[PDB]
Order: structure tokens, then sequence, then C-alpha cells
């Protein structure tokens, strides 16, 4: 409605922003926002000197036109100021004379943008370079009103960021997320949750030891013959959403709201949006009561970023425990619950054992599970407290001799499923599974997985197996590419649906990197300290099961 | 400068054709082609009388407007033809008069559309109904630049069909491909390769006992600042696909003419393509060579179609004996050699078993393979003659109980990767679990395959486990649904890629369906002759090595 002068002079913000160096007050407690990152400026350079990525992406946004779109916005423009009207066309760039002087030499004046700085104290005067000056921030939408420009692009500092923000003259912030932490003295400003809302978030990269993303804030309200044989090839598909009514996707205004959802996050996301809304209502094994569906695959570049979910807190000290359990060979429960690693507990219990029909198995001897299996399979098992060496077959062993000597097989497979011992194990396994890949120096991951909890379980599975990988690559003296998540019987219990509606609404941050102790060169000498999560950023801790 | 009659007017023709039971002498094996389906009529009714679907897409095509897109449609027909003007808006449908008599008279005159009636025996006079009657093709084109109309549907029959293209007043043919022979006395006439192109075919479906789909022929040659936020997003891509000047796009000239892919048969033919222009090039030692990518999902409609690939010809006497003699837990070659089946031939080798180091096994003992392990994995192998009574585990009779009594279960998996025994098989399978899937009395089922020949391997494989999926549906006395094909490596042949080219560039033909003998109760008591597919409709053979 209407049109403020932002709208009609297409007036974008660009910037780029550091978590910053605070002495946190025996506080690893932290709460993270938008406002986390806002870093600018240290000593009146950039606080990570360099990101290569970020200086492509902001030349490629400030550099680019389409000659085409130009005609509409030359209208709506001089209509407007009521003046109604080769080299190229071109986009304008407003900079504080603090930011043109802490830009290098050689990078000014802009390649192919219109050059402008608001100074006070200076002038065309003083500027021995191609340029137009201003004194005021009025004096812009005049300079606008006149010249050939596609877009007009405010690339900081702080002070001209804070003030085109205050009078809400800029329509979109093109927002870089860089994901460390450097040391600051100058900040971008607090955009305010009511007047500006991210539209869009962009894959996450690495670029100069950090991950980093892209985001898009929004200002707040208040062939044709080929799209119609669309509709026809459409013309089968069911009315509405199957569970349409039933979860109600009026609730995530904010998921739906989104344009662009390139954040590999939105791979396990839109997986929980698909099971809500089209998933089969199927109650047994308790009649605990599930949504499921059947097949799906998720795939995470392990090269650019650890997908640790970040629209909840996470923790894998657990986790990785088990991982290293596993490795050793061990069925043994108690080895875990000394470690206060619980995941098995449930599974080793009495009553459990006993309606698992294994009324001669002691109460955490988990029986010949995935340790079991990796380090011995084919072995009688006896119990937990027998060392089996040399008996059975090492497929661990095997498959990292396999990777060295023969990177090129496809018959590098890990399987759990022992199907004459599954009646013998706690629990068969959920973990069918890994096959790897070799592509020139690079391992990638296939872990198929027979029965997926979506909003407790694959979270975890993802970390385990991502990590698993990278053990797996630096023992073999590889770079890890992909791990492929294979999703069988997907499910969402009922219990979690309010839980992951929250969640669905929640925007993902940067993911973290994982660290590994570049030491370590055998599969079996990892220690819980050879494991370090970087910079990971979340949103509070959900309680799935939201009961009291 | 021409403008056509045809793009002014919006006309457009849609029909239904069959197949025509012409006397195929000593045609048992016949060639096919797009005139195949060319049959229209008998005895003044449809060749197939009902066709459910066929009746809700032509309502839906002949009825959907847009009103948006009438205001340049007026603007057009009227700058065209000299003019300048500006209730609920409507398309036109023309049939000849022996068509309207054909239409029973409970959907007369056709609701919610224009119609119009060709015909000279026959004047305003003689009918009651609502519509136009004219008596010229001249009369028709007055009349469209007279009314205010969206689209105008040629609906037939024959002679209206004939004359409408005599002429080339058809701008692009909706045509129904019901893939069943009838009885015909009435045939749409052979559309001209040169004058028509198909750029769209649909999914495929199941209606009234047939299988069916849509594909449409063209006439031939002679907020925007949202759609700028995909091109930043997109700022860090390569300028090529790895090895796009090593294949040339511009030989999948007609693969990439297309504009809506929607026929499952792409699934395959897309990853074909997916893996020429993006593989890795790999070298299975001593220099064999393939283009290799890693983890891809096709999903396919057992209750819609039969996906046997009709982009060339298979048979399927081999693949169903080989199923049979799994199901049996047969590892005997000779069993297969003596039903002239020759897919394990290679494999059973004197020279091939030496290779695998199984010097004290017997030709054509293929050892532990699928057969053994679905019905006895765990047992120790003897020879291929041990009827291994009641040992190991049989997962065969396991996942079929879990199926009827434990539907939910998240554990029907049937595995063939039994580690203790890899080394000992002739082969380690290719093929590794199959999942199976049951709800509201409909079963899926999932099989991840580790190593996967795009060109040869595969095709067969689909038909595997989708004819693997019927037989476990019916005798647990379930509805087919879903097969899903996990790709671990995928890799295509370098000497299948001149072959594969050839194939990508044809277009599928409505899949076949599959009928099992309803009587078989039990997985053991198939025979070859209780399979029949009826249908199959395919291009011609082509070997994949084309060499000599
Ligand atoms: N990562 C990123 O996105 C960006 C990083 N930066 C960082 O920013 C720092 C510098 O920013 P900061 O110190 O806030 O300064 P600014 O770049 O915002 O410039 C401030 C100066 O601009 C002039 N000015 C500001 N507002 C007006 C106005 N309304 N009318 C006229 N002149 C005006 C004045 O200069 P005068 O007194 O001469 O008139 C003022 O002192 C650098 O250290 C750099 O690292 C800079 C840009 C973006
Ligand atoms: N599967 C499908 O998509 C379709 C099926 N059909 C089938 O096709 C059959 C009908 O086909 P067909 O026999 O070719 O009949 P048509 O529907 O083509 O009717 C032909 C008759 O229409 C009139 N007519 C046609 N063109 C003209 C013209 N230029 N000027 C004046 N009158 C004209 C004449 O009727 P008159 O004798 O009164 O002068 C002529 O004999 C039926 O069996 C029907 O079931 C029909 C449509 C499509
Ligand atoms: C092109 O070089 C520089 C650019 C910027 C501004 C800037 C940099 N990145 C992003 N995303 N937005 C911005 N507004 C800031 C700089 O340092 C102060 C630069 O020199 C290192
Ligand atoms: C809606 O009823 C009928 C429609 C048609 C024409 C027709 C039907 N289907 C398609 N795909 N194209 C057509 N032109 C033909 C008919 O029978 C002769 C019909 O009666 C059942
Ligand atoms: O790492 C794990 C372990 C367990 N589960 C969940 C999936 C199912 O909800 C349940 C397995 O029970 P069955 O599928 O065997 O019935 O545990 C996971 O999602 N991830
Ligand atoms: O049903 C089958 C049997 C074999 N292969 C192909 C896949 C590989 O090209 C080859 C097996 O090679 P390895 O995976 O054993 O290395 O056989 C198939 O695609 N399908």
């Amino acid at each position: 409605m209407m049109e403020q002068v932002c709208d009609v002079f297409d007036i974008y913000a660009i910037c780029a922003c550091c978590k910053v160096e605070s002495k946190n007050e025996g506080k690893k407690n932290e709460v993270f926002n938008n406002y986390t990152f806002r870093g600018l400026g240290n000593k009146g350079v950039l606080p990570w000197k360099c990101n290569s990525l970020d200086m492509k992406y902001f030349r490629a946004v400030t550099t680019y036109v389409n000659e085409s779109k130009y005609e509409k916005l030359k209208y709506k423009r001089c209509k407007y100021l009521n003046k109604e009207t080769s080299k190229k066309l071109q986009n304008v760039v407003v900079m504080g004379r603090t930011n043109w002087e802490s830009i290098p030499k050689k990078f000014k004046p802009l390649s192919n943008r219109i050059n402008v700085i608001l100074s006070r104290t200076l002038k065309k005067e003083d500027f021995d370079e191609d340029v137009y000056i201003i004194n005021k921030v009025e004096d812009l939408i005049v300079l606008l009103g006149k010249l050939n420009y596609y877009k007009c692009f405010i690339i900081g500092g702080s002070v001209v960021y804070q003030e085109f923000l205050e009078k809400k003259l800029i329509k979109k912030i093109y927002f870089t997320r860089i994901n460390s932490t450097y040391e600051c003295d100058v900040f971008f400003p607090e955009i305010n949750e009511n007047e500006y809302q991210i539209i869009s978030v962009s894959d996450v990269y690495t670029s100069n030891n950090t991950t980093l993303d892209f985001i898009i804030y929004k200002k707040t309200n208040n062939d044709d013959e080929e799209e119609d044989d669309f509709v026809y090839f459409n013309f089968n598909k069911e009315k509405e959403e199957k569970n349409k009514n039933s979860i109600h996707p009026n609730d995530f205004q904010i998921y739906n709201s989104l344009k662009y959802k390139y954040h590999p996050e939105y791979q396990y996301l839109n997986i929980i949006y698909d099971i809500m809304m089209n998933g089969n209502k199927q109650s047994d094994r308790t009649g605990v009561g599930v949504l499921s569906k059947f097949g799906y695959i998720m795939k995470f570049d392990l090269s650019q970023y650890f997908p640790l979910l970040t629209t909840k807190k996470l923790f894998l000290r657990g986790i990785i425990e088990e991982l290293l359990w596993f490795i050793r060979g061990e069925t043994n429960g108690n080895t875990l619950l000394n470690k206060n690693v619980r995941i098995w507990e449930a599974n080793g219990t009495r009553e459990f054992l006993d309606n698992r029909k294994l009324f001669h198995r002691e109460v955490n001897d988990l029986g010949p599970i995935y340790g079991f299996q990796w380090r011995h399979f084919g072995a009688e098992y006896t119990n937990m407290y027998d060392n089996y060496e040399n008996k059975g077959v090492d497929q661990l062993k095997n498959i990292i001799n396999l990777i060295k000597n023969d990177p090129t097989s496809r018959r590098i497979l890990l399987c759990a499923w022992n199907v004459k011992d599954l009646d013998q194990m706690a629990l068969p396994p959920c973990h069918i599974l890994c096959q790897f890949y070799v592509f020139d120096g690079k391992l990638s991951c296939i872990m198929y997985q027979r029965s997926c909890d979506l909003g407790l379980g694959v979270p975890f599975n993802i970390a385990s197996y991502s990590i698993f990988t990278h053990m797996i690559a630096q023992v073999c003296n590889l770079q890890p590419a992909q791990f492929i998540h294979v999703l069988g019987n997907a499910h969402v219990y009922n219990n979690h649906i309010d839980s992951l509606k929250i969640q669905l609404n929640r925007i993902p941050y940067p993911f973290p990197t994982l660290k590994l102790n570049p030491d370590i060169k055998n599969i079996e000498d990892f220690t819980i300290s050879d494991f370090t999560i970087q910079n990971y950023v979340h949103h509070e801790k959900i309680s799935m099961d939201m009961a009291a």
C-alpha cells in the first residue's frame, strides 16, 4: 500500500557481522539470538581481516543488475518525485567516511558501482578519486532522484546503518553471519523483531577457517499456456494435505513465510513438515501413536559444516562415548552407566530383558549388538565379559583396510544386522549399515536406518554418523565429503507435535565445526578429549515431550 | 510477418486413443511407435466404454480457465482482429455431430463449457440443447472472434480432428494414451512427426483395468526483486558440470526439449543424466572405467503401474526364474542353466570361482548367496545339494509372519549381506536388504543396492523387487503400494554412454501392468506360468556395449 522512500528508490543494506569476545561470567550456559552476530570492525578494519567468500557475495550483490527489470523501476520512481521522464546500468553504494577510509586502497573506488560517501567534515574537493559526496541523509534521496541506478546499497558502517534503520529507509538487509568470535570496537545496531523479519537463509559454507551463511531480513507491513499444462498435470492431486485440519499450518506463519530455505537443517525440518502434513496415522508396538512415512534421504556436506541441529540445544558427550564403546567391541551396559551415558539403560533392565525373552542375560549385558558385530561378526556370543580375541569377522578393520588399499571398492559396507543374533540382542539395531565411497582423496558415508524417531532420535543419529565419518576419514588420511542419511520407517510421535511446531518456526543459525585431535591415526585410539565442537550457536533446549 | 489463427484464438485438440486389435499376423515380436495409439471409436461409442480418469482429465482441462490471463487474450484477439474495449468465463468445446450423439445424455451439453457442434445433416432446429450449430470450420473462427471464451478445445471425432490438422489450426494436442487393445472402427490421424512434437509426459495411472498417461504435442518452429534474491543465493556455483564438454548437452536434444518429465521412467532416465553430467571418473583397477555418484532414491507406485522400462526392450522370464530360485533357497547354477537362464553363468565358472579363491567349490556352486541367506542365514554352508532342513534363520517365513501378524513392526527386514559368508559367496550381494511397511492394508518395499550398473543391471533390479513386492503383498492379503529403490554406488560404464545417450532421447510409453495368479496363497507355491506382464509397449532393444 502507498509507498515509503525505501520501496520507491530500492534502497537495501548489506552487512557482515561477528560474535564478540565478552568476559563470560562462569556461564557457558549462554543464550543466543539474532543480535549474537553484530561485530562489524576492530581498529578501523574488519575483525576477521579477510573472508574471501563474503567478499565474493558482497561484490556479486552490489555489481548485479538486470537491465530488463529497469523499465518498471524508472516508471514508479519518476512518477513519485512528480517529474515524469551508452555507459552501463549500475548500483549505488553509500558509505560513512570512516568506512571509506577503512576499505583498502586497491578496492577504492568499488568497481562498476556509483560510490557515495556521507561526510560533514570533507567535500568533493578533498577526494582525489571518481565519487560523489553528501553531508545529510535527505541529500541521498535527491542524488537517487537524478541518477541512472538499478538498486542503492548501504555498505556501512555502524553510524550510517543505525540512522538509515532509525528512519526505516532500508527495504531489506542482506546479512552475512560470520560464525566465529573476534575482538570488536564497533557494532551493528539491534535490528527490531517488529520492524524486520528474516525471509531467507542460504546454505552454510566454510571460508578462511570459519563457517558462515547469508540471510535476508524484510521490512514489516503496517510461458503461460505452459503454466496451464502444469495445472492439468496436477489434476489428480488430492484437494488439501491429509492432516491439514489436524496440524493447522497457519501456526507455522514463519516457516511458511520463508521464500528460500537453503540452510541444510531444512532437510530435517522439511521431513518433519512432510510427515506432520501427509504422514499415515499408525498406533502400535505400545499404542503410543505415530505419524509415519517410508523412505527419505538427507545429505550433509561435512566439508562445509558439522550438521548439529541449531533449532534446539544438542549434547554430544554421550553420543561420543557410545561411538568409542562400539569401536572397542563392547556390549557391557555398565561401562556407559559409569560415564553416566544412559542411552542403553532402559534396554538393560531385568524387566526389559525378560519381555525380550532373554531370561539368561545379565542386567546391562545388551548381547551381540553394534560393538560385537563391528569387531566379531559370526562369533558365538557368550557374555559381555568374554574377550573374543581373533573370533568372528572384524568388519571395522576390514572396511578401513579396504578404503586405504581399494578406495574404489563398492563393497565397503559395515553391517550390524546379524540375522542369526537379532533375537539374542537387547534391541535389533536401528542403524542397519554404513557404506563408504572414496573420490579424489575424499570419503562419503551412507547410513541406512530402519526406524527413525524424528523429534528425539534422528537429530542425535545425524551427529553420531557424521562424527564416525570424520574419525574414519582421518584414520585413512582422507577429507570427509558427505554424510548421506537414508530414513526407512520415518515417524513423529504425536507427543512431539506441539514441540516440533515450535521448532519449525525457529530460523536455523550457521552450523558449527568439529575439530578432531589430528595426532589420532588408529580408530581404536580416540579419547573423549579428542573431540571439540566449535562455534555451536543454538536456540533454547526443547523438551520434545512437553509433559509435567 | 504472419500471426497463426491457432495462437490468436488458442485452438487446442484433446483426445484419447487405445491400441488397435489390428491383424498382427506373425507379429508376436512387433515394432511400436506413437501411432500404436490411434484407436478412437467402435460402433458409435468409446472402444473401452468408460475410463473414469480420462473423464476426470478431460473435464479438468476443457473447463479450467484463468481470468488474469483473459485481459491479454482479449487484447491479442482484438489487436489481430481490429478493435479495443473494456459474466463467469468459460472454454469452447467443438465436436462433430457423430461425437455429439456418441456422448451419453447425462453429460450433454457439457457443463460450464460453450458447446459447438459441426454438422450439415442437422440445423439449430434439430436440437433442444444449449449448443451452437455451425456447418463449416470458417463459421467457428467467426463465432470465436465474437464470443468471450478462454480457450477452444476440438474434442473429436476422427473427421473433426482430421480437417483441423489438414489446416494446421491446432496449437497443441492433449493426447491420452489408453494402454489397452480394443476392437475399433474409427482412428485418430497419423500425427506428422515434423509438424508436431511431444513437450510433456505425465505420471502413469491405473483406471478401469488399464494403465494410461497424458502427453502434450506442440506445433513446431518457423515481487521480481524476489527473483533477484535467487541470483544472489546462487552466487557460488561452477561455470560447467564436471564432464559437460565431455558428453555435450546438444546430444540430448529431445530429452532437454521436454518441459514436464512427470513419467516415472524419468526417475531412472534423470539419474543417468545426473551421472553423465556430474559423475566422478573412477577405474575398478586395470582400466575398466565408470562415471559414479553416491546415494539416489527412486519410488514406483505398483498400485498404478508395473515399472518395466519402456525406453528399451526387456524380457522378464530369466528375472522371474532367478526369483523363484531364490525363494526355493537354491544356490545351484545348473537349475537356471537347464532353464536356459545365464544370469549366474559367468559367476559359476572354474576360472571365476578360482579367481574368488573358491578352489574347493564345484562349478556352478555359487555358495551361500541370496537363496541360502533368505531361508538358512547363519547355517554353515556345505554345498549346492545339501537340504539345510531346520537350520539357520528362515527370515523369508519370519517377514511373511511379521507382515500378517505385527504389520506396524519397524523390524520387517530381509538381509542378504551375511558378513560371515561374503568370502564364500561367488559374489557379495548387490541387493543388501528389503524393508517392508504396511499401512491401511497396503505394502511398500525399500531395497538398498550397494552397487548399481545404471545401463544394464538396474532396469532388471527394478523389475525383480517390484515383482517380489507383489508376491509378498498377495501371500499376506495386502495391496501393493510403493517399491522404493535406494541406490548407493550409482555408476554408468564408459562403454554404455553412446547407447544411454540414444535411450535418453526416447520418450517413454505408458508402463505395462503385472498380473499374478490370484490362487497362490503361499510364497513357496509360485511357478513361471503364474506371472503375466500385460501391455508391454517399448522402443527397439538396445545393446549397451555396441561392441563387435
Ligand atoms: N562488516 C561490515 O559490514 C562493515 C564494516 N565496517 C566497519 O565500520 C568501521 C567504521 O564504521 P563507523 O565508525 O560506525 O563509521 P561510519 O562508516 O558509519 O561513518 C561515520 C562517519 O560518517 C559521516 N556521517 C555519518 N552520518 C552522517 C550523516 N547523516 N551526514 C553526514 N555525514 C555523516 C561522519 O563522518 P565525518 O565526521 O567525516 O562527517 C561520521 O563520523 C570500520 O572499522 C569497519 O571495520 C564498515 C562498513 C560495513
Ligand atoms: N476417444 C476420443 O477422444 C474420442 C472419441 N470419439 C469417437 O469417435 C466416433 C466419431 O468419429 P467420426 O465418425 O469421425 O465423427 P465426428 O465426430 O468427426 O463427426 C463427423 C460428422 O460431423 C459433421 N461435420 C464434421 N466436420 C464438418 C464440417 N467441416 N462441416 C460440417 N459438418 C461437419 C458431419 O455430421 P453430419 O453427418 O450431421 O453432416 C460429419 O459427418 C465415435 O465412435 C466416438 O465415440 C469422438 C471424439 C473423441
Ligand atoms: C570490499 O571491501 C570491504 C567491504 C566492506 C563492507 C561490507 C563487507 N561485507 C559485507 N557483507 N557487507 C559489507 N557492507 C568492509 C570492508 O572493510 C572495512 C572492506 O574492505 C576490507
Ligand atoms: C465426457 O464424455 C465424452 C467425451 C469424449 C471426448 C474426449 C474424451 N476424452 C478425451 N481425452 N478427449 C476427448 N476429446 C468422448 C465421449 O464418448 C464418445 C464421451 O462420452 C463418454
Ligand atoms: O538411534 C536411535 C535409536 C532408536 N531410535 C528409535 C526409532 C524407534 O522409535 C525405536 C526403535 O524401535 P523398533 O523400530 O525396533 O520397534 O527407537 C531412533 O530413532 N534412533
Ligand atoms: O543384479 C545385479 C548384479 C550385478 N550388478 C552389477 C553392479 C556392478 O557393476 C557389479 C558388481 O561389482 P562389485 O559391486 O562386486 O564391485 O555388478 C547389477 O547392477 N545388478
